[PDB]
DNA sequence: AGGAGGGCGAGGGCGATGCCACCTACGGCAAGCTGACCCTGAAGTTCATCTGC
């Protein structure tokens, strides 16, 4: 394939995911686990039940950098002592990229919720 | 010569053998440095060698 074509990826996906990585590696989603800078973002949230979506105008918008604060605090409560047993049922993506020489080394990737994380 | 050498059963009966209070007092328990040395990358170009013309 000779570079690029080995992973046949379209522009409307390559550009999208590259911009996503560039935006999450420069805001509040960038946090280090153990000597490894890992970006986190919420997965496809639930459609939200009626009793909760009735008070939220919109209603519930599937925001990526929204419910990531739970896992962020957990990885921070490990260093802060404010850890508590969390009830999952809310999947949080965790792409554990790491720098080698100049290639994005993926160290952690778990689609499971914060409970299994 | 023939002797008999103790019969007897008591020998601890009573109770205390520690009274106190200590058994540590001080202050140090790191000081100084390292915790990485090099590479090897994405991506395009560039040179002398592989081959056909």
């Amino acid at each position: 394939k000779e570079q690029g074509f080995a992973f046949p990826i379209g522009e409307q996906a390559m550009f999208e995911y590259t911009t996503a990585l560039n935006t999450l590696l420069a805001g509040e989603n960038r946090f280090r686990i153990g000597d490894v800078t890992t970006v986190c973002w919420g997965a496809k949230r639930t459609p939200l039940e009626e009793s909760l979506a009735s008070m939220i105008n919109g209603g519930g918008k599937d925001n990526p950098d929204a419910h990531i604060d739970a896992v962020k605090a957990l990885y921070k409560s490990l260093y802060n002592g404010q850890y508590c047993k969390p009830d999952g049922e809310d999947k949080f993506y965790l792409l554990g990229l790491s720098p080698n020489s100049a290639r994005i080394v993926v160290r952690f990737w778990h689609e499971t919720t914060v409970a299994a994380l």
